[PDB]
């Protein structure tokens, strides 16, 4: 067991192994509090995330366990991978905090979009990497649920990683969210993530948020203006008569021609955007289909787009006591094994 030390940053107490020095805040959010640090054992900068009140309620306890299970499973070049997991607790009875460590990226995608106007080639490589990491996530029967520029970060080579997963089941921008999430549809497709990819791609191409809604209804207002009011084939799938009547009451909006909306973009990029930003989720392109789209011809390698090991998420169906959730999390902390050092990291 390493020696821990305590330190206050922007009003939150941090207790970490001595290996981690130079703690500086990165951000404070609903996910948790996040610091940058220098890992004196590896010589790399890391991001450290302290779970906020992990066992305050059944919901929070399950959500803590969910996040740790998820992150322990993720081993892919374009997905956040866990370098370390620790708690200052010496015993399960003392167990009340969880810290998660990953490599510190250079910049998130809000900062790249504000820093430069990306070339088409850059947009290809960034979106390709998101879809590559997404193929992996969907292959484990996971929906990310919260792809957005601040959950996407890159290094000096524009190598990209998908970060924090959406932990809601059954503060946080709406701008990249699939309309069916906002409307309580309840049996979501993995293609909610594909909707979010399309919103991101649009923004990378234009420099501007595609759908910057002011609130929940505005968000859907802006979506329907671009993709149109729902077609007959989609209306067939909506049980509620009152819901259909309200839609039929709207000013009927046609789908806009994306070639005109994104005028100047690579026609292949526009074609791919049309296949992502479809209202009907059954008709959105999948991550694996999108990687085979001609827009990615320069980067697509069918033999280097790996899939995930099966992911046992039978826990999602459990209703357990808070003490069991806390206990199962603690077992996961204890059993964690750090990945190996890279080959490039060692010499002769
Ligand atoms: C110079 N560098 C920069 O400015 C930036 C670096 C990053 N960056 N790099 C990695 C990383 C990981 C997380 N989350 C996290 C974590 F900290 C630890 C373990 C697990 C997880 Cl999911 C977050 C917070 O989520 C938004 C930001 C992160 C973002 S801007
Ligand atoms: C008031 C206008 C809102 C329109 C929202 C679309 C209605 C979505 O409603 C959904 O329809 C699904 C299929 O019938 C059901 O499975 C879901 O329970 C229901 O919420
Ligand atoms: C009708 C109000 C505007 C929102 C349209 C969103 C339609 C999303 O598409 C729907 O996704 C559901 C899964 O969530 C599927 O069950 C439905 O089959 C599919 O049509």
């Amino acid at each position: 067991r390493p020696t821990f030390y305590r330190q206050e940053l922007n009003k939150t107490i941090w207790e970490v192994p001595e290996r981690y020095q130079n703690l500086s805040p990165v951000g404070s959010g609903a996910y948790g509090s996040v610091c940058a640090a220098f890992d004196t054992k590896t010589g790399h900068r890391v991001a450290v995330k302290k779970l906020s009140r992990p066992f305050q309620s059944i919901i929070h306890a399950k959500r803590t366990y969910r996040e740790l299970r998820l992150l322990k499973h993720m081993k892919h070049e374009n997905v956040i991978g866990l370098l370390d997991v620790f708690t200052p607790a010496r015993s399960l009875e003392e167990f009340n905090d969880v810290y998660l460590v990953t490599h510190l990226m250079g910049a998130d995608l809000n900062n790249i979009v504000k820093c430069q106007k990306l070339t088409d080639d850059h947009v290809q490589f960034l979106i390709y990497q998101i879809l590559r990491g997404l193929k992996y996530i969907h292959s484990a029967d996971i929906i990310h649920r919260d792809l957005k520029p601040s959950n996407l970060a890159v290094n000096e080579d524009c190598e990209l990683k998908i970060l924090d997963f959406g932990l809601a089941r059954h503060v946080a921008t709406r701008w990249y969210r699939a309309p069916e999430i906002m409307l309580n549809w309840m049996h979501y497709n993995q293609t909610v993530d594909i909707w979010s990819v399309g919103c991101i791609m649009a923004e990378l191409l234009t420099g501007r948020t595609l759908f910057p809604g002011t609130d929940h209804i505005d968000q859907l207002k802006l979506i329907l203006r671009l993709v149109g009011t729902p077609g007959a084939e989609l209306l067939k799938k909506i049980s509620s008569e009152s819901a259909r009547n309200y839609i039929q009451s709207l000013a009927q909006m046609p789908k806009m021609n994306f070639a005109n909306v994104f005028i100047g973009a690579n026609p292949l990029a526009v074609d791919l955007l049309e296949k992502m930003l479809v209202l009907d989720s059954d008709k959105r392109i999948t991550a694996a289909q999108a990687l085979a789209h001609a827009y990615f011809a320069q980067y697509h390698d069918p033999d280097d787009e790996p899939v995930a090991d099966p992911y046992d998420q039978s826990f999602e169906s459990r209703d357990l006591l808070i003490d069991e959730w806390k206990s199962l999390t603690y077992d996961e902390v204890i059993s964690f094994v750090p990945p190996p050092l890279d080959q490039e990291e060692m010499e002769s």
